[PDB]
């Protein structure tokens, strides 16, 4: 997790119902 930048810092697949953040 940097920021909404674009690789997700390996906590899951996407469409999790609580929040999330990215790196590169």
């Amino acid at each position: 997790g940097h920021s909404v930048d674009r690789i997700p810092e390996y906590f899951g697949p996407p469409g999790l119902p609580g929040p999330v953040l990215f790196y590169s």
